[PDB]
């Protein structure tokens, strides 16, 4: 029931967010070519699309990712690698929060997300800045799967309102923080929030709503299999916060389908 | 080109030589249902299928897979697992040759694989020939991906003639031997062998032509993408012996391509 053109962007930054993973940029330079591994991100390879920064174990939590130019799509696109060990990054989250009134009143927000990201923020926001200066018609996007779906969402929520768009395209995000920050990131103006989840993946449904967390509405629920196909009538958007029957449903969840986002992601074949 | 029936087939045997990867089968009874964990095996799991037998690190080779009963297909299925570290394998693999006169004259097949059969051949002969003797209408079938490609096709080569057909379905398999075992399996009674590869996979070029090794005729060569679903129309059957224009042709291969048959194989979400 999405266009077809929201579905292909889907796809897009869905690649991005798994080039964070399996792009060949261990020390990549500035101005090289984006490529993956496995057919990983084969639309991000047909776009003009070139490293402008990447960075590795960044800050107090160890920030990976890497910030894009594509002059095919116009775009400038942050995107955030999840973690390196997912099963063991699952099964040792805490879900302890922290104040976040520096990015809205009585938010609070996920304490090792919102840590990691205020560690890097100076220097992301300059680098990303910068890049804005240099093509001011360019969309600003930032993308992440799993956790790095977590600090883009946190990212642009702090880096909005600075006279640039900021949409945030997130994959298999956990939850970010309390019912106010799931409500100030449902109507925040300056961007969109495409918070895109699949069938009974586990991520998003940490940490738990019994820890004192919430979705921000709305979401994108990929109903398709693990390692099915997507097609446009299998997304259903599922409006409210904390709404039930897409990802956040009582039954028993899994961890192969964090891994299956339009194809693969947070692995590399 | 190939029918729907031969494409349905394909699809399953895939399923079955994933499943010896995915299965949970770690000291699991005979009589248990097959299952698989991360989407593996679901046409296995839909059919009326239960191991007969389990094996984990046989004879002098540590040979690893099972014997399945499948009531729906009116199958008895022999899937050997590949290695679980292919990458390391793909390197470390030797090309040394030795006799094998006892399965065709003049014969010569690559000594670990010939030789890893030959430790655990008494015993899995015994298996099937227990399961054909219980349901003789049911069609035998041996199968595996890359390492258990091989391995199912020297077991087949070995074993047919004793009055049961016996067909392969080998994935992503290496060469087994020189140009006389190749001819042999072009034309041995008794059974079919559909030796299957995709793309540019790194293992079916393995070990090289110039190490005294031939492929088996013919192939059929998948030609869509790694992460790309399978056609009908995807599929060529290519004929002659080292035909090229397959998957024999002269481009860089890659591991990604050997995990992609018809879904994700030799690897587990
Ligand atoms: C880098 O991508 C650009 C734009 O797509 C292309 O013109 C150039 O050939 C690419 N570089 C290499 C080394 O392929
Ligand atoms: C085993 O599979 C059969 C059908 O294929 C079914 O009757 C039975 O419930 C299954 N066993 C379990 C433990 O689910
Ligand atoms: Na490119
Ligand atoms: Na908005
Ligand atoms: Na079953």
């Amino acid at each position: 029931e999405v266009s077809q053109d929201l579905f292909n962007q889907f796809n897009l930054f869905a690649q991005y967010s798994a080039a964070a993973y399996c792009g060949k940029n261990n020390d990549a330079p500035a101005g090289t070519n984006i490529t993956c591994t496995g057919n990983a991100c084969p639309e991000v390879e047909k776009a003009d699309a070139t490293f402008l920064y990447s960075f590795e174990d960044s800050g107090v939590g160890d920030v990976t990712g890497f910030l894009a130019l594509d002059n095919t799509n116009k775009l400038i696109v942050l995107s955030f690698r999840g973690s390196r060990s997912i099963e063991n990054w699952i099964g040792n989250l805490n879900f302890d929060l922290k104040e976040i009134n520096d990015i809205c009143s009585g938010c609070r927000g996920h304490d090792g997300f919102t840590s990691s990201w205020r560690s890097v923020a100076d220097t992301l926001r300059q680098k990303v800045e910068d890049a804005v200066r240099e093509h001011p018609d360019y969309r600003v996007v930032f993308t992440g799967h799993s956790l790095g779906g977590a600090l883009a969402t946190v990212a642009g929520a702090d880096l909005r309102g600075n006279g640039y768009d900021i949409d945030v395209f997130s994959y298999g995000a956990p939850r970010v923080g309390n019912r106010a920050f799931a409500e100030f990131l449902t109507v925040q103006t300056g961007g969109t929030l495409y918070r895109i989840t699949h069938t009974n993946d586990i991520v998003p449904r940490l940490p738990p709503r019994e820890f004192g967390y919430s979705h921000s509405s709305p979401e994108y629920w990929i109903k398709s299999g693990t390692l099915v196909p997507v097609t446009r009538n299998d997304i259903v958007k599922i409006e409210g916060i904390d709404a039930t029957g897409g990802n956040n449903q009582p039954n028993i969840p899994d961890i192969p389908a964090h891994l299956w986002y339009f194809g693969l992601i947070g692995t590399c074949l």
